[PDB]
């Protein structure tokens, strides 16, 4: 039962390697923004820019600028990301693209709105840390731009998707402070009940990702589709939502599903828990469904330790510690700094890469800070 | 040099295998159009039409009929797609959808051509096979629409991609009998030329995927990609092409460049070739890069024993060999039949399943069927 180095872990894999490999090789001091696309070695491979990860990038920073330490390094990294995207980062109607140049050319437009979503969350929080008051209409224009668009995000088969109320429900978080009270109180109990009606599948115990809008199942490849890491990432944001109203039920009911999605989804073989799953047994149309990704496993560690910090359920302690052995043991590279993102079902590196198209400074940062978080709340009342 | 044993094993396998396997399990005789969502042992595990796989499998009992033999039950198999399809296939614009429910009712409209492309090349064929006058036209209006969309098919960082020359080259074979002889041979003389300036690499010897306008490299995620069996593809298309004027340097030079790649894209340590390879060495974007998929080595079949007969040189008949010997041991089924799709790089099962959302009856099929008459004419001088 050590908590407190646990707790130690974590912030030293933060601070120490984490971070410092970001701060080190993903700068683009001369043009703005961050090169993502990063070797095993921190090596740039490719220059152009994916405003996901840019904005996630200036999230990072700024969050932990405003809530950890304000290291005037942090917000300088920060501002360096939201100044080059309030430059280039949307188009004439204020929609944000999906990538750009280097020098912040538009390459990109997209359909979806997880764009406008991490450009929302991290004008936010620029605001906040940068005392950069511009920064909050940036952030409200994105945010409701998602709200907007949310349901059509981009006859025959109406479905809609986890990942919509999934984004909508987190990111109400983050622009909390820029909100009306009531406005975050309605959105949040209304995208968790949506989940935790619609999506959770009350008979299986299980996430599924597209449903009908009535919350029924449809016999397809969509309706059929588990992607466990999703389901559990969703069901600690659910934690972190109903903690608020020390809604204890649903704190509750949330750690049974995360149970439940580990036990279905763990690879006897290998260890580890598979990307997708088709629920009813059949083959996946997706080729990667049986890789081992990091943020699957790193959303699995936050919900297990903000699970047994929120209801002291031996069961996640238990989970923990198997999720710990494997994660640590296949993603953290100790030698060159940072986690690998991709490896494939036996656990080998299948990527030689830290950062890419779709890895950034976002998924491994939150979680190890929020790891630690839950391990420091244990060791020590607040 | 046992050439007629190659001869009969593919004829075998096309004929008492293969086609047989679709014949068994594939069939909606109730509602009209094919299932393609069939497990290893010939099970039903999703009941949506896959517009693509539904043209291919019309195409290919079509072709049959016409050249080799005139069943009455492989006409009656092409009909029960063509008038399916020709009921429910397009939107009211004449374009083509990507998949309808088994009824036939429409999920997904496409963005691309290769619906309409798949349509023409069906159509036409069947036009011949059954002596239906009605499908000319059918394919005649789905010819024009991939011309008419070939340069956008769906400023910045202009680029073209490779596929689009490709199927129209090969198209406009299978459209010749309806076409005025000069446009066939305009198109088709443009196309190899676009082909064989532009998207092969004269340095490399390789087939990139992804160009500029005028043939240069951009170092991008798209601009570095490779596809070994694409570019092998595309090289027997040319072969044939070229064979028609006997254009006996341009037969060689698709067959360095077939070479070229199976040295470039084998898998050293287990046998195989890559699906993706990114031309520089970074790593690619691609999670599925490293799998073995069975129409990458079954065109490879194809190229090589096409190449051989073109050409007699020995390098063909050495990789031939090679290539043999790792695809009928990996990939054939000699249990339930057919061939699996979807193996990852060790060359294990992947998906178990003998077609899909993307696999049917036509790459096999047609495969075995040009195998055959390759190494026929090479036995038996015509
Ligand atoms: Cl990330
Ligand atoms: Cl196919």
């Amino acid at each position: 039962y050590n908590f407190q180095a646990l707790a130690e872990l974590y912030k030293n894999a933060l601070l120490n390697d984490v971070l410092s490999f970001w701060e080190k090789y993903s700068l683009d001091w001369q043009q703005g923004g961050y090169f993502t696309c990063l070797d095993r070695e921190g090596k740039i491979y490719d220059t152009d820019k994916f405003i996901w990860l840019q904005n996630r990038q200036v999230w990072t920073f700024s969050m932990l600028y405003n809530q950890l330490e304000k290291r005037e390094n942090w917000l300088k990294i920060a501002s360096n990301g939201a100044n080059f995207l309030a430059q280039h980062g949307r188009d004439s109607d204020g929609n944000w693209y999906f990538a750009l140049t280097r020098e912040g050319k538009p390459l990109v437009h997209p359909y979806n709105i997880f764009s406008d979503c991490f450009a929302a969350m991290a004008f936010s929080k620029y605001a906040l840390a940068g005392g950069e008051e511009w920064a909050k209409d940036v952030a409200m224009q994105a945010y409701n731009n998602v709200l907007r668009r949310k349901d059509n995000p981009k006859g025959t088969r109406p479905m809609k998707s986890l990942a919509v109320p999934m984004i909508l429900a987190n990111l109400t978080l983050e622009m909390e402070w820029l909100l009306p009270k009531e406005t975050l109180e309605n959105v949040l109990a209304e995208t968790v009940r949506e989940v935790m009606t619609d999506f959770l599948d009350q008979e299986r115990g299980l996430m599924y990702e597209n449903v009908a809008p009535d919350g029924s199942h449809i016999d397809c490849f969509e309706g059929r589709l588990i992607n466990p890491g999703h389901g559990i990432e969703a069901m600690w944001f659910i934690m972190d939502i109903a903690r608020r109203q020390n809604d204890t039920k649903t704190i509750n009911q949330a750690v049974d599903v995360v149970l439940n999605i580990l036990n279905f989804a763990w690879d006897s073989e290998y260890g580890g828990l598979y990307y997708f799953m088709d629920a009813d047994g059949h083959p996946p149309q997706q080729l990667e469904w049986d890789q081992k990704l990091w943020w699957v496993h790193l959303e699995s560690l936050v919900a297990l330790a903000m699970g047994y910090r929120l209801t002291g359920r031996e069961a996640c302690w238990e989970w923990y510690q198997k999720m710990h052995d494997y994660a640590w043991s296949h993603f953290a590279d100790s030698e060159y700094g940072e986690w690998f993102g991709y490896l494939n079902r036996r656990g080998e590196v299948l990527l030689n890469l830290k950062g890419g198209k779709w890895k950034g400074c976002f998924h491994v940062p939150r979680a190890l800070y929020l790891c630690w978080q839950q391990f420091e709340a244990i060791a020590t009342p607040l």
